[PDB]
């Protein structure tokens, strides 16, 4: 479509998490902003699918995701200008439907690429496509969820921004989730100890942490159980340190799971790479790093082969 | 001198720590090897001084070190071929004298460069000169000390190679040294806990660890005391983890000393850089990294601003 070609050239206007902390006229300004911003971001994704190597773009699962993005651009651009609160309520129902229609895009992309990637000349190309597609999708989802959340009245929240986020509380929520998955598979899970700036509270968007934290915790718990198959009733603790400063929030997850082997170290950050249904599909580590870098931070690993691994998640503060 | 020009072109023949684990005829073969190898390594250092920027090479302290290296090449090349045990005993006395004559070369280089570096166009140049000079000097010293040590009969030692090196024991020797320096300055020192592969024993050359370990321990202890000036009677422990695998030995030193600030992070590995007589002269960190890389390993830092720093020393095993 020619409409897609016009918007794929338009530059995306990035919204700062600080800018987001800005009658009902504010919901209209937000919906109108979204209606200008979303089609441009969708069009840049469509350009990405059009630029995929022919043999990969031809995959029926990859074609399905490409078609979904075209459909999202069509539905968003065909929506009439939002003049009043009634149009704004209709818009919310469309954004909510598109949020659900695209809930499994990461799963579908992994399936489509799984076999087709093995037929290409550039290994770096698929990593670039996934880093760009998944981080842009995360940005689209945060914008969409923020607008819908501006209608709710949660205490300590302005849309998706938590004004008093406690890292200890959000880590504990995901430790409980990971211990349950771990206990279901092994009958036992490593005890998690949290130290450092346990009392820290500050404005923050939980959404990225809601993806990254269960991933890293599942990895630390699985490694601990797999390295202690001979004593599953006596496994070492996972230790989490919170460090909070004016520049960034640092979360260190240290495990005693044997470390990442020297042979595997240069492949752990590749998509699809896994040494394994509790783990995933080899997307946890590369996706979490792309998300952290997209949000002005980083994801770094330090392997102590024979002992364990320290993972450092760094996320920039809201200004 | 023209003799220096001829040997500065000759390639150095690197001796593997494994090759070193090879009547009195073996001392002669070693002294004869040294007599061919040392002048070439000394000549490459002289070439380095000749290539220093004119304003830096002119410094009287830098000129003194340049002259010392010329003198070492002259004395080693003028020494007559070693035919017997008597010539070999005379050679040992010269190597021992040169080891003492050059004991302070790192101190003299730091002094000479301290002011003169501030008059140059290439910042990277001084780092390259120091990394190359200090690591080559370390290689010269290990060769010289190994030959002299082949005359001694220490149990568990073939020259300078320890056949059953315990990382826990060598770390404890340097923890005692650092706690004494720390207790003398503050009246108290952080307690050091050692965990991981505490029972590990393997062939290893202690000499590089004898430089790196007191440096990193002095840094961890100083940072802990400087960050707890309000409670000097209650400071947090320094935690050392030993990880031993077939490829390398990893030693992690974790402190609760507040971390390395974001402003200072990109300068801590520069020579002369210090935030400070117990510390040194800003050479500890860059020298330790150059030494670790020279020996097929690495020195990496992870800063948790507001909490502490984790330092990872990795050293390749003897094959
Ligand atoms: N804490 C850890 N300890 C040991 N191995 C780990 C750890 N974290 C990650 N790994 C390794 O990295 C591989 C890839 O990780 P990831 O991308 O998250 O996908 P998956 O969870 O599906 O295996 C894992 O299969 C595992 O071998
Ligand atoms: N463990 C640590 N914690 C905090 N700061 C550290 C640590 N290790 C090194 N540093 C910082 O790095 C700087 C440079 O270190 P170094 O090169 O070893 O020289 P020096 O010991 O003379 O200060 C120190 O002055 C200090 O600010
Ligand atoms: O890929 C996604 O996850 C999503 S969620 C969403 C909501 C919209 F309004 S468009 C859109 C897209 Cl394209
Ligand atoms: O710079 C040094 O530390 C040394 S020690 C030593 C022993 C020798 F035989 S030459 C020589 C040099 Cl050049
Ligand atoms: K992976
Ligand atoms: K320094
Ligand atoms: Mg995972
Ligand atoms: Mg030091």
């Amino acid at each position: 479509q020619s409409a897609i070609d016009a918007a794929a050239e338009k530059p995306s206007v990035r919204l700062t998490p600080t800018m987001m902390l800005y009658d009902g006229s504010h919901l209209l300004k937000s919906a109108r902003y979204l209606q200008q911003e979303l089609p441009v971001r969708i069009a840049h994704r469509i350009k990405g699918f059009r630029c995929l190597p022919f043999i990969i773009g031809c995959n029926p699962t990859i074609l399905h995701v490409h078609e979904l993005y075209i459909r999202a651009f069509q539905k968003l651009t065909d929506f009439p200008p939002i003049k009043d609160q009634a149009d704004e309520a209709q818009y919310c129902q469309l954004v909510r439907q598109l949020l659900d229609d695209h809930k499994d895009v990461v799963t579908l992309l992994a399936e489509g690429l799984r076999e087709s990637r093995k037929h290409i000349e550039d290994e770096k190309l698929v990593r670039y496509f996934l880093d760009k597609t998944l981080t842009s999708r995360l940005g689209i989802r945060m914008l969409a969820t923020h607008h819908l959340a501006l209608h709710e009245d949660k205490p300590d929240f302005v849309g998706i921004i938590c004004t008093r986020l406690s890292p200890k509380k959000i880590i504990e929520k995901w430790v409980d989730f990971a211990r349950r998955l771990c206990e279901h598979k092994y009958g036992n899970a490593p005890r998690v100890r949290i130290n450092g700036h346990v009392a820290a509270r500050f404005p923050f968007i939980p959404m990225p942490l809601d993806y990254i934290l269960p991933e890293l915790l599942k990895n630390a718990m699985r490694a601990t159980m797999e390295s202690h198959l001979d004593t599953p009733y006596n496994v070492p603790d996972v230790v989490i340190t919170i460090a909070n400063n004016d520049v960034d929030l640092i979360i260190r997850i240290s495990d005693r799971g044997g470390g990442i082997a020297h042979k595997d170290l240069d492949r752990v950050m590749d998509y699809h790479f896994t040494t394994a249904p509790m783990h995933g599909f080899g997307f946890g580590l590369p996706t979490s790093r792309a998300y952290a870098e997209y949000l002005g931070g980083s994801l770094q690993l330090q392997s102590l082969q024979g002992i364990g691994t320290d993972v450092y998640l760094r996320l920039r503060h809201i200004d």
